[PDB]
């Protein structure tokens, strides 16, 4: 357990992959997930005395082939005597040794092995010395994007060194690093080097269950750049992932040239990613330009969160091939409607259920407005589909409008023949009287936004609205003793504070007559309670206090906490009430500038 | 101070270079070195309210136009003014504004500068919209690599995206981010954007301070690649540069085809690195294979410690190319004896000034064993120095001779007829009696290795060691009775711990004659204190117990702490005496296996 020189052997839970470390700092997390176990032993070479703790003895080092059997590697020990590498091992010159552990060759195929045993001389000792440097290179000298002579043929080593330390040889991961021999270095590699293809693109060409992917990369001009010199990761659908997709999916997206374009660099990545170099979840630019997660479930790659991955680590001369299950689609590949997710879902069925899916026309350019599933209240989803059909053809417009295009007083066309007022905020965006969340995405053919409420255009002018209601009456008559009728009839931008008429109720009729006298007061008092430009609560930071300059001229100070809107520090009953030119909000007493 | 919403602008003490952030998380830390002066303010467009900390209020947005005035881009905001771009960017769209700042003009070519404002309808404007993007895009939206078109015949805007935070375009830095406005948002950049040049290659054909590195890149066959598309950084040496260099040693680069080739490659990297960008030190590995350290002085890029830099940010469509006072010479490209180091300088003056540094020609390969400069004493100085050059000669070897080559019982010859054992063990390389630190090099012609102590080949055997000292006289004779002498003068590898006469007079002659009845027990006795091997205390790791079987079969346990040998947890008077074929360890009394 503890001690000087103990060395700690770990296992994911779960899975066969071992590694190898010493006690200096701890490794004890879990890895792809998982929790490992744990065998502690005595660096290989050191020994414990009586009454001491750990192992603060060591024995003499001994040459490579000897190192082999230090490190448990008797069966590359016994395949080196039958092939008469172990006199050359034993002797003069300094070796490297990456050999497969007796697991690796247990892992390797029957007829493979049993034709390497038939062939002890030429074929056996050029697999060996393929595995072999005529050089002393610990891991801190196996660079990563090396490519190191073997010793047979000069036969290329592909060396990769990721940051979590991981080191692979051909994508075999070194468990057991750096044993040092009197001639050389022996590091333990998880499986059996094997001769590596002549190039992505070859292998694309040559496998059979690549066809699809093969046609469309054919189709696409992808498939040039994978014969070429690089370091590229290939996650490759079969064609069982083409069978997967829904149909003409795979049709459209092939029919055109920009989205199958995209489709295909979706699947490669710019650098070389072995399997055992991913112990966690992280993130990875593809040449599409968009990125994909990778991450590992025990000893299952997962792509996107999806255990796709069946066979992986399929080495090239330019890059590593994982075969996966499914095809990653980017959102520059799909229609506009398939760019929805979980929260959307609702919205997605409803345009589909109420008959306004076949509208989003693939040659056409959409955006599509898609509440959360949280604003359809189950009495919003009892009224009659025919009302809610409309209410969906207001979140739905025939051009493609992306965030980054949104400004305010944009006026924007529902394919209902609607308008819809876009406000931009500091912080926020908001439509009409709705505002927009994270998560926008943009397509093949359109964009969607994400919204907090369901989109309901304002139907009712400022003078309608207060006139439709009693209990604004007195104030109304003094909006219209101001001559601003005419502003709450045609169409503008306002922000107007509506003192209800409890408000003038507490100056009781007598304040109004001495008010009456006064034909230039009133401009003032009135005209206070108006403010250029509309100004929603859900639209502000919450906590900050706005300070607005309202058409008096004086300022007014509008902070929003709590969902509840305050004005000059004086809770408003009702806010955010829409109209077709402006907003309202109803406070209790009357405002002054002060 | 304190509060919500306040700004900090920082200013590296000693410079101009100004940062400009949030107070939401501790940013005070030096730069470049540097410590900095902090001006506290609200953050543009938030204000103070009475009583209150910090910044709680908050002012609306305005356009693009009037945002140029809210962050202090006035000069900005007139040339948009004066070239008509103001009704563009205070009408509908959505804009992203690279403004200058007022400095950023400042620092203008005034003749550049005058010729813009003489020109304002169609030159102004074209350069202001060479600053913009016709879409809203946060420095978030801005990633590493992207090439966005801008708002001047599409001409391409070069982004790049840093770990530390460091957003740049055209490598203009951006120091005040994210200013939203109710049609865009503004960003406020260190300098005026420049048409960028055709590539690097050009700007290499066309600048004539670059003619040295060109003929050089174009005897590398090198220039040809920083043509091709790509995102270069380029360390260019100019032709004074060039000159620095001591007589004949360009000449001898350039001659040989290898080191001019790795020589050219040392000053470029393969990623895009703007100057503005460098907030520390970091390392690049360059195209030739090794790294370069990176780092800043207050506004002065350093390059591996040393302010070359004198002109920076040359921004081309492949890359960036910084102008440099001194060469970038490689390991790979230097003869042997320039690959010392500071203590080094000793052991490099003395095979100068004793006549060996002529010996080392530039078609052969050598190696240098360097002791440090503390190796050589004043008593080491004050000999003869026709002694001290065949000692030096005993340093120097006419092959070369890498670190990863050794192996334990090699044979180096060196230069003065002498040969040396090379010992490898667990954790350290030792040859004769000096043993090896870390900083070993290669370079066109050799390698160079650095050692604790001068290196001296024994002369003498372990018989002629063992008759030249009195006080070993009774177990010499028993070595004679074992019939060992022909073991202790023929040459070998051996380990004998040689008990003084001292413990045997512990004996007091009668047990002498005791043991001498015995024929059998004194080749056990004598036999325990051999060991096969040379094991030198100086090689073994301090603390660990080396457990070694000596050549009558029990084992004995060697124990190095405190620069003193230990033998089964004894204290050797003398240790570490070294023969020709084999080491000598003096103990104080007489070893029994037990
Ligand atoms: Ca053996
Ligand atoms: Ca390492
Ligand atoms: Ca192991
Ligand atoms: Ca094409
Ligand atoms: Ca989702
Ligand atoms: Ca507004
Ligand atoms: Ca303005
Ligand atoms: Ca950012
Ligand atoms: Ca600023
Ligand atoms: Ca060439
Ligand atoms: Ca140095
Ligand atoms: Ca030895
Ligand atoms: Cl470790
Ligand atoms: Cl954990
Ligand atoms: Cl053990
Ligand atoms: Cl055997
Ligand atoms: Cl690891
Ligand atoms: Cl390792
Ligand atoms: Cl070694
Ligand atoms: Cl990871
Ligand atoms: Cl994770
Ligand atoms: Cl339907
Ligand atoms: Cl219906
Ligand atoms: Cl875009
Ligand atoms: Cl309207
Ligand atoms: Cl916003
Ligand atoms: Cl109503
Ligand atoms: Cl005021
Ligand atoms: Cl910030
Ligand atoms: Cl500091
Ligand atoms: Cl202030
Ligand atoms: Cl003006
Ligand atoms: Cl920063
Ligand atoms: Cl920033
Ligand atoms: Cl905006
Ligand atoms: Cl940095
Ligand atoms: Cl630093
Ligand atoms: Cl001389
Ligand atoms: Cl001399
Ligand atoms: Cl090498
Ligand atoms: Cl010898
Ligand atoms: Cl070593
Ligand atoms: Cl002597
Ligand atoms: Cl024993
Ligand atoms: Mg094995
Ligand atoms: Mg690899
Ligand atoms: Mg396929
Ligand atoms: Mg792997
Ligand atoms: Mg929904
Ligand atoms: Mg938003
Ligand atoms: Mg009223
Ligand atoms: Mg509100
Ligand atoms: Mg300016
Ligand atoms: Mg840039
Ligand atoms: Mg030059
Ligand atoms: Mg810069
Ligand atoms: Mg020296
Ligand atoms: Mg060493
Ligand atoms: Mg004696
Ligand atoms: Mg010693
Ligand atoms: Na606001
Ligand atoms: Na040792
Ligand atoms: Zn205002
Ligand atoms: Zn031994």
């Amino acid at each position: 357990d503890q001690g000087p020189n103990v060395c700690a052997l770990q296992q994911i839970l779960g899975t066969k992959k071992k590694y190898f470390s010493t006690c200096k700092n701890w490794y004890k997390k879990s890895i792809c997930g998982q929790k490992t176990t744990v065998l502690y032993e005595c660096c290989p070479g050191y020994m414990r005395m009586e009454g001491m703790k750990g192992c603060p003895a060591v024995l003499p080092i001994d040459h490579v082939y000897g190192t082999l059997g230090i490190v448990g590697a008797t069966t590359t020990q016994r395949y080196s005597d039958a092939s008469k590498l172990r006199e050359e091992i034993e002797g003069k010159g300094s070796f490297t040794y990456f050999a497969p552990s007796n697991e690796a060759w247990d892992n390797l195929d029957s007829d493979i092995r049993r034709g390497l045993e038939s062939n002890v001389n030429v074929e056996l000792l050029n697999a060996l010395h393929s595995h072999m440097i005529n050089k002393r290179m610990l891991t801190k000298d196996l660079k990563n994007g090396m490519i190191i002579p073997s010793m047979y043929n000069n036969l290329g080593l592909f060396i990769n060194h990721y940051p979590n330390g991981v080191v692979t040889v051909n994508c075999a991961r070194i468990i057991h690093g750096n044993q040092i021999a009197t001639n050389g270095v022996v590091h333990v590699i998880d499986r059996v080097l094997t001769q590596i293809g002549t190039s992505i693109q070859d292998f694309i060409e040559a496998e059979d269950d690549l066809s699809s992917f093969r046609a469309a990369a054919i189709t696409s001009d992808i498939l040039e750049a994978l014969g070429r010199d690089g370091h590229f990761t290939l996650f490759a659908p079969t064609n069982e992932a083409f069978e997967k997709l829904p149909r003409g999916v795979l049709e459209r997206i092939m029919g055109d040239k920009v989205a199958s374009e995209a489709l295909m660099k979706y699947h490669i990545l710019n650098t070389l990613q072995c399997s055992e170099s991913i112990m966690g979840g992280a993130v990875f630019e593809t040449l599409e330009g968009n990125t994909i997660e990778i991450g590992c479930d025990g000893d299952s790659i997962t792509v996107n969160g999806i255990k796709m991955v069946n066979k992986k680590d399929i080495v090239t001369n330019n890059g590593v091939i994982h075969l996966i299950d499914q095809v990653l689609i980017p959102d520059s590949a799909k229609q506009v409607i398939e760019l929805a997710g979980k929260q959307q879902t609702t919205f997605t069925d409803l345009v589909a259920q109420l008959g306004l899916a076949s509208a989003l026309r693939p040659d056409g350019e959409y955006t599509l407005l898609a509440p959360v599933n949280n604003a359809f209240s189950d009495d919003t989803l009892s009224m009659d589909q025919r009302l809610l059909k409309l209410i969906l053809q207001n979140h739905i417009l025939k051009v493609k409008v992306g965030l980054n295009e949104l400004y305010n007083g944009q006026i924007l066309e529902t394919i209902g023949g609607k308008q819809l007022r876009v406000f931009v905020y500091r912080t926020a965006v908001c439509i009409e009287n709705s505002c927009m969340e994270k998560g926008s995405k943009q397509g093949r053919n359109g964009a969607i936004h994400i919204f907090r409420e369901i989109i309901k255009p304002a139907e009712k002018s400022l003078h309608e609205k207060l006139k439709q209601d009693k209990r604004f009456s007195t104030f109304l008559s003094l909006l219209e003793a101001a001559d601003l009728k005419e502003l709450l009839t045609q169409p503008g931008d306002w922000t107007l504070f509506v003192p209800t008429n409890d408000a003038f109720k507490g100056m009781t009729s007598e304040e109004k007559e001495i008010l009456i006298r006064d034909k230039n007061a009133l401009q003032n008092i009135i005209l206070y309670h108006l403010t250029p430009g509309v100004f929603i609560g859900k639209g502000f930071e919450p906590g900050v206090t706005n300070i607005l300059k309202t058409t008096q001229g004086s300022k007014i100070f509008l902070k929003e906490v709590n969902d509840t809107l305050l004005v000059n520090e004086l809770k408003s009953k009702e806010s955010d009430i829409m109209t077709t030119n402006g907003v309202i909000h109803v406070v209790d007493k009357l405002l002054y500038p002060a």
